[PDB]
This record gives C-alpha cells, structure tokens and sequence, in this order.
C-alpha cells in the first residue's frame, strides 16, 4: 500500500496465533527520513462499536494541522471524517491491530518526533476468540507511549476485568511499565459537567470502591498513579449515531466542546511522553518493530483458556472432578490387600477402573461433548499409567 493508508500491522490465524507484517509494517518503522526520530505511539483499545477509530481520525486532523502551521485545528465545520475505517451499525470492523502507515512528523527541541497511531480490534465481540482480543490488546498497551482506554458510559465490573488481564500478560504490561494511559469514558451522561475536576473526583470514587476488593490490584496501582488520567466525553448525538459523515457539524455542542479540549490535551502532551526502552532510553521509530517482535512472541508462548463465565467455572469444577477420580482410585489402590493373587487384583482393578471413568461422566458438568471426551481421555491416561505402575510391582 502508498503511504497515507492504514495497514494492518498485527493480525490472528486460524490457530490464534498473533503475526506482525515484517514487510509493510516492518518497513513502516524503518524509512531513513525519521528512523532515528525519537518517537511517540499512540494506542486505542477497548470494547467494540463505541467510537475508537472515529476519535484517533480526529486526533489524525489535529496531528496533520500541527505537522502544517504547528496550530491545532479539528478541521471545517463540513468536512467529513476520514481515515481508519469507521462506520455505524453492530457489525466488526477493526480486526487485529491496524496503524497508520507513516508516522506524523512533529516539532521538538530543534527536531523532530515521529507520531505512530495504532488502532486495535474491539473487545466483547462474539465472532473472534476473546484471548485473541485480549492478546491483541496487551500488545497495544506494551508499545504504547499513550493508550486511551475507551471505556462506554462509565467504569464498570467489565473494563476493569479486562484492564487487570490486559496488565498481567507478562511483567511487561504491568502498570508501572505503562508510560501514560487515559481511561476516556465516551457517552458521559452530563452534556454539561465534563472537566478535568469531574472526572479526578469521579476516579477518586472509583479508587475507593477497588480498596476494598482483591480483584483489581493491578488497576487500583495505575489509578493511583501519576501516569493514568480520566477524560470524558458526552454523548455525541444522533447525527453522529446511526448514518453519518462524522462531520464537526454533526456533533452534538457539548460533545464537539470537550471533543476539542481533549485532543488538544493529548496532542499538546506529545513531547512528555516519549516511548522509552526497557532502560529508560528515548526510543527511535528504528527499533519500535523490534520491541514489537519480541513481545508477540512472549505473547503467544502461552495460551490462558480464557472463555465465557459459565465455561470457566465448569473447567474448575470438572477439573477438580478430575482429580477427586484419580485420587480415590489412589486410594483404592492403597487400600487392596497384597495377599491378593496378581490376576484376581488385575481384574479388581481394572473394574475400578471402568466404574471411575464411568463416574466421571455422570457427574461432568457442561454440554460441549468435545471436551469431556477430551477430560475422559486425559483421565484415562493418568489412570492407566497408576494401573501400569500398580499391576507390574504387584507380585
Ligand atoms: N455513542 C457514541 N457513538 C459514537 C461516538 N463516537 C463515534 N460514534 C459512532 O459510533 C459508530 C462506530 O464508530 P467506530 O469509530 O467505528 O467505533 P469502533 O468500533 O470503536 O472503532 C460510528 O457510527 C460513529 O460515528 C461516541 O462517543 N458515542
Ligand atoms: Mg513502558
């Protein structure tokens, strides 16, 4: 693709493994006329279908302005919004992780630095594997120099469980290696109460609330932070809702008002929150992709099994039942008499055997079929190697 595209710098395969485009992607970072800028990267994540794409487009017009006249300008009032895909409707757009493919070259200190954007697969949606979203979205927040966390109406149970996996997807991802993060709540329901002191007042309710669970130690860290702030927006209107140019005068007042003061804030805080390396060095765009390249492949090193809640606690439950099977078989064994002939106790045990994998389907818990004859078969084997181990020293 020719430059000012986006391009998909991250996407999933059939075996939810995650792959970089170590060509497009790979040459993106690497162009001789700002390898060596230090750079800032710009991340959005969050559930799907509440405006992401939409928000970095506009802060894509505030970036290009500042590349021009060092002004900060949202655009005219007509111009309709363009740039990373983003259309209304409950469809999936953004699969894998999508970034602008040049960087946005901005004034510092007698240079320059290089703005990457990156725009990341929306979380909660059914047709893709929640941990590949969950992957995906951890590799945001590890190349990030700024992440925005947009969050739908307010903090609730859902975004912090997923803020607190996303910040256990290895040490990297904890909350004292991410630089800066914005918790942007979109559609606040006050057009008119909005500002800065709103929203620490609101976070200082929330950090009150996380004292006193054990759920959310990760994100009760980044809160208290000095690297983590809240921004809200109001609801944009149903001229932005629905079918829509996303022109500025689509927008709903109150929500072009506080669209305006928080762009402006993110771009004005460009040269504060340069990307530094693991030791603390300026990063240059020359070894973004490195960096990149590593942690997808400290990412898919392990698979977790996250699932649905209910999948879940059948897993503990029938994993337990697992165990409970394999232990009383241990315990018959230990309990038959070593008077017993060798062949009389073969059949002893082999018809303990048969009982306690019947045993095990009449009281496994869930309907996928597949994966109790998979726990059947894993039993099975345990079972069969304590049978072995038992009926060859028994004499
Ligand atoms: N309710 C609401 N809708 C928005 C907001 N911003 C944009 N939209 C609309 O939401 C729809 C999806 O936007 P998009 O950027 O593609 O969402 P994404 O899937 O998170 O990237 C589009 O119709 C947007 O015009 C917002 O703050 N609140
Ligand atoms: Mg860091």
């Amino acid at each position: 693709a020719e430059p000012d595209h986006p391009i998909q710098l991250v996407w999933t395969d059939v075996n939810g493994r995650l792959s970089l485009d170590l060509s497009g992607a790979h040459d993106c970072f690497l162009n001789t006329r700002y390898s060596n800028y230090p750079v800032f990267i710009l991340c959005i994540i969050g559930e799907k279908r509440r405006g992401k794409s939409f928000l970095m487009n506009y802060i894509m017009r505030a970036l290009r302005s500042m590349e021009m006249d060092e002004e900060i300008s949202l655009g005219a009032d007509d111009e309709p919004l363009k740039g990373f895909k983003w259309s209304p409707g409950t469809e999936t757009t953004t699969k894998g992780i999508w970034m602008w493919n040049r960087p946005f070259l901005l004034n510092h200190k007698g240079g320059k630095i290089a703005v990457f954007l990156l725009d990341t697969e929306g979380s909660l949606d059914i047709e893709s594997d929640r941990e590949t979203c969950i992957k995906l979205s951890a590799l945001s927040l590890f190349i990030s120099s700024h992440l925005i966390f947009n969050v739908a109406s307010n903090l609730k149970e859902t975004e912090l469980d997923y803020m607190e996996m996303y910040m256990n997807m290895g040490e990297e991802c904890g909350p004292k290696n991410l630089q800066h993060l914005d918790i942007l709540v979109r559609d606040w329901y006050h057009s008119k109460k909005w500002d800065r002191d709103v929203a620490r007042s609101y976070i200082s309710r929330e950090i009150e609330k996380l004292e006193k669970l054990n759920s959310y130690p990760k994100v009760l860290w980044s809160l208290k932070s000095n690297q983590t702030r809240c921004f809200l927006l109001p609801h944009p209107g149903k001229g932005i809702t629905g079918e829509s140019e996303g022109r500025l005068q689509d927008m709903d007042e109150d929500f072009q008002e506080s669209l305006r003061s928080y762009v402006s804030k993110v771009v004005k805080g460009i040269c504060t929150h340069i990307k530094t390396n693991i030791d603390g060095e300026l990063l240059t765009s020359a070894h973004v992709f490195s960096m990149l390249q590593e942690f997808t492949e400290v990412l898919n090193l392990q698979i977790y099994g996250f699932s649905s809640p209910m999948e879940m606690f059948y897993a503990i439950k029938n994993q337990k039942l697992m165990g409970e099977i394999e232990n009383e078989f241990q315990d018959f064994l230990k309990n038959q008499s070593s008077l017993t002939l060798p062949p009389t106790m073969r059949v002893k045990v082999s018809q303990k055997f048969s009982e306690l994998l019947e045993k095990f389907m009449q009281f496994v818990q869930g309907s996928n079929t597949s994966s109790h004859d998979a726990m059947l078969k894993d039993l099975e084997v345990r079972l069969l190697e304590i049978q072995e181990k038992f009926c060859n020293d028994f004499t």
